[PDB]
């Protein structure tokens, strides 16, 4: 049954011994973020707020207003699939206030919320399947993450076989039984790799379960003696790891990217979507792409995509169009990876795509060659634009964008710059041992 | 018995099945899969389910890549282990285009195709197929090693250790899904072992070819061992093969019986034997798909290194054994248990129909040693042989008309690039038998 | 000869190996034997032509045209061993491909600037295992029925050989030195070019150790094989 009232919950929570309730939030930058409530602390929650700092959201940079207050949301009440000795434990969200009563503008979640309102005041609601690829490694002997292979199959390979065979299975009964409703899972390319795709879904609600879905995951594997590891690219020369993100729009449940009247079945508004995902996708690349090693990823050979383009028949663009129609149009976005925060990053697709419908904006033809034989005059022919090479290039593109400036909140604009700013310049100092290697023998 | 979606899901409902899996193979006869929660089956059956056609045709190429399966609710298996979390089975498909036709390149496809031609002339296959593997030990971390797990022989009541009981939850577990063993016994190299099938048709038992492989290997896994479909893992021992043995039936009668020849043979079956001698050199590329496959085709062992039939001669390429009746059989011993088994009985079923259309004399039995015979002895028996590596089985196979129309272009081109940029990483590799027989000496 | 031994000898008395093997190492360079040659009459080097605009003589052209016609015939002896065609693989200073040039360095055959006395041909298919006296001998052989039978080369290949394809190498009719000591075996089988220019006692005695060493390398199972397949099959 679903959850709609305190009330629900609190009677929720009697009927099944749920002994200990963690809230679940992310910082600006994705990391994910929680406290531990008893039970007896429950109803008095729901009554009165809660208060906590919210530095664990904004960082400790800057003095600001700090004491924040949680309203939690008793829809957003949810079982986890584990059951301690001690008793069931469940997770619940939010919405973050300051003390004056006006909500958080820092709060990622609060931002994907504007974007939600702005998608409703054109009459429009956002589904998001995303598609999560991780990889399923060894824990040495002290119960330390490696990347120590479970498995060496390859794409859609019935592998592994062994004891990691049961893990897997473990690990999506865990989410269906949670109440995910997974459509599907697979091996994928690299040693090691899978993929769970997502049910289709309401965007809020989608991008609560992918920071749900983070530590589920992670829990059933450590509790196995595996380690699920949500990297971008843990292992050079081998494929990496993203989070395609299915999208399309609906105008009170009938999707608005499908039109039976055109040849292709696409509607024109698709299109126009389309054509503000690739304009602005540049301006926030360090959004989707957050880290050193998202950029160790985006290079060619693999299913990472680096030239800004669209497609249907090119399963390799990185705006690619499924063959599927009627209500389960959508247009696939794949150079996002896992270690994003999804709340921001939905939320400016939505932004990029309703600015697009809202500004008529062609986006051009679509590219069906291999992009990576061709050379640079054809691709500058063709002005095919590539994406940031690496984290400081994303930022400065960011910096100078005022979409992104608009659709963040000088808030998360300033505070996300930032810090990314400070981890390029700490890893820019960096002595790596394929540096010794290549010279201390030569100079 | 499976024969309706409502049987299904009904089956599913009875036994508590929570998870099932898809079953498919690659052009090379990688065997593929993915996970359906139980949750999204009624749905899958009704529309179909949606994925990734380069999980069969591969990622070099821009082509159609968004495939539906449509599932067959007759090919639903329950598995045979249970986990705590609820049961698992596994079902098949037919594969189909956005545009609604059938995709050419999924290799059960391509057998369909052998079975629907051979289904104009009134005949159908059946096929009791005999599968070696090797039963090795895991190392400290779990991993593979070819190290044995006993030192018996052709026959032997081995082993008697733990490595018993394995064997034995190895052919019980088949036994209880349904496969219907006849008979396992361990084979002629230390750790080997084989166990023979019952004769099925052929679409039935190519499916069950592809479950039995990782099932065997789960079992083996959960035990604490390896089974191991490798050709050739040790070097001085016998290789493993997949002899395939093959009955057609017409009217309801066995074609190859005719009670009144002497050797109550039928013409008909002269006729397939002629017709997979003459094209068994050009798909030994699908028999015998890896590098490792041609360091069993050689002599000294089990593997029939050239080409020739025999009733009396165990060891000839194609045998006949003496089972007369609705039971008479043709055995082509020379595949091995790499290879996709929808294209090699789809090339073997097609070249025996070929040699019956075209009414393709056998010529002789070879009833006598052929090793132990000089090369010019077998040229004058005018006796070839089967290609000696994979880049000599690529080449007799990208120059056959017969291959390229049996499997379809897609497949037939797919195959050959994949194998030949196996055979080009392969043959630049330094040995470690070349440091050891050079380093001293040059 | 002497220097093989000479330098193995000085080599392990200071603690230290030297390698003749043609590929010692995967994915680096291989070891070749390149063999200049010049013919000479009457002091005077047959090869240089300074009327000729490119300065090299009709017979320097027709010594080339022998050695292409025939190398197919005797790689087994410039490149003897297993070994040799780990190192006849492309992407190195190594040819694979029988074609001759000036202007192109990779060539099978190439001229180098030198003319005058010091005008010469040179091959770069001969590894450091070969037998130089069988080598050699085949080699002038070779050039020596280029000349007698008035042997034309063709054009030279002056591109890159390695950047074409097979429809481009058939149109320009460049074909590839044997792949493996056993293609190598079945060509010299039955050349009777090599076996009247070695004889049939050495004729026979070399192919018949040759394919017993093939036969031996044939049927062994390489840890290559089991990284690859044990896991997967």
């Amino acid at each position: 049954k679903k959850c709609t009232t305190k009330e629900d919950v609190l009677e929720a929570v009697k009927e099944r011994d749920v002994k200990f309730i963690r809230t679940q939030f992310t910082d600006t930058l994705g990391i994910i973020k929680s406290w531990a409530i008893p039970a007896e602390q429950l109803e008095e929650a729901f009554e009165n707020g809660v208060m906590f700092d919210g530095s664990s959201i904004q960082g400790f940079t800057r003095i600001e207003e700090s004491d924040m207050k949680l309203a939690l949301d008793p829809s957003t009440f949810r079982i986890l699939p584990w059951r301690p000795a001690t008793g069931a434990v469940a997770r619940i969200l939010g919405d973050v206030y300051l003390p004056d009563g006006n909500p958080f503008k820092g709060d990622p979640r609060y931002v994907l919320k504007t974007a939600i309102k702005e998608a409703e005041k054109m009459g429009f609601s956002m589904n998001v399947g995303p598609e999560l690829e991780f990889f399923l490694f060894k824990l040495d002997a002290n119960g330390n993450p490696t990347t120590e292979l479970t498995d060496q199959g390859g794409y859609f390979d019935f592998a592994p076989l062994d004891r990691a065979q049961d893990v897997r299975r473990d690990i999506d009964y865990a989410l269906e039984h949670m109440g995910f409703q997974i459509e599907a899972s697979h091996h994928e390319v690299a040693p090691s790799q899978h993929e769970i795709d997502f049910r289709f879904g309401d965007v809020l609600c989608t991008a609560d379960n992918v920071v749900t879905f983070k530590y589920v995951v992670k829990s059933i594997a450590y509790h196995k003696g595996y380690y699920a590891s949500f990297m971008p690219k843990p292992l050079f020369g081998v494929n990496g790891s993203g989070m395609h993100s299915n999208q399309s729009l609906f105008k009170d449940g009938k999707n608005v990217f499908y039109d039976p009247d055109t040849p292709t079945k696409l509607s024109q508004d698709a299109m126009y979507y389309i054509g503000g995902l690739l304009k602005h996708i540049r301006e926030f690349t360090a959004v989707t792409n957050p880290v050193v090693n998202s950029y160790k990823r985006l290079v060619p050979g693999y299913e990472a995509p680096v030239y800004i383009s669209w497609s249907a028949q090119n399963r390799s663009s990185l705006i690619r169009i499924p063959a599927t129609r009627g209500n389960g149009t959508r247009i696939e976005l794949r150079c996002p990876d896992p270690a994003c925060n999804p709340y921001l990053a939905f939320a400016l697709m939505l932004r990029a795509g309703l600015e697009g419908i809202k500004n008529k904006i062609d986006p051009g033809e679509p590219t069906n060659v291999n992009i990576f034989h061709l050379s640079d005059k054809e691709r500058e022919e063709r002005g095919i634009r590539s994406l940031p090479a690496d984290l400081k290039e994303a930022i400065d593109e960011m910096k100078g964008s005022k979409f992104v400036k608009e659709a963040l909140g000088e808030h998360v604009f300033s505070h996300y710059l930032c810090a990314k700013e400070m981890e390029w310049d700490e890893y820019k100092a960096v002595v790596h041992p394929w540096e010794l290697s290549r010279y201390l023998s030569m100079l």
